[PDB]
């Protein structure tokens, strides 16, 4: 359903343009995440083949209550809001990382990214 589609929109970017502040400012705006400014957001890179797999044991282990945590590690770019105001223009800071990810899967597909692990 739409929740998978909405995971992609908010947390999938196949091929990032250099993953700096300006990329964050750009892709956030583009994906509808700037009114008001989404405080923190993380984009997974690579193929979807691999992300959806976190819903099976091909690439996932159960985790906590409702979630799944990936076996593989993914390239990732966390956009973090900075400045004070919740309202555009939304200035962001990009942090590129490389680690496994945590999602909730509903009906074999990811419908939620847990952002907690990208704050610390």
């Amino acid at each position: 359903n739409s929740r998978y589609t909405h995971f992609l929109t908010q947390h999938y970017d196949a091929i990032p343009q250099g993953r700096d502040d300006r990329y964050c400012e750009s892709i956030m705006r583009r994906r509808g995440l700037t009114s008001p400014c989404k405080d923190i957001n993380t984009f997974i890179h690579g193929n979807k083949r691999s992300i959806k797999a976190i819903c099976e044991n091909k690439n996932g282990n159960p985790h906590r209550e409702n979630l799944r945590i990936s076996k593989s590690s993914f390239q990732v770019t966390t956009c973090k809001l900075h400045g004070g105001s919740p309202w555009p223009p939304c200035q962001y800071r990009a942090t590129a990382g490389f680690r496994n990810v945590v999602v909730a899967c509903e009906n074999g597909l990811p419908v939620h990214l847990d952002q907690s692990i990208f704050r610390r």
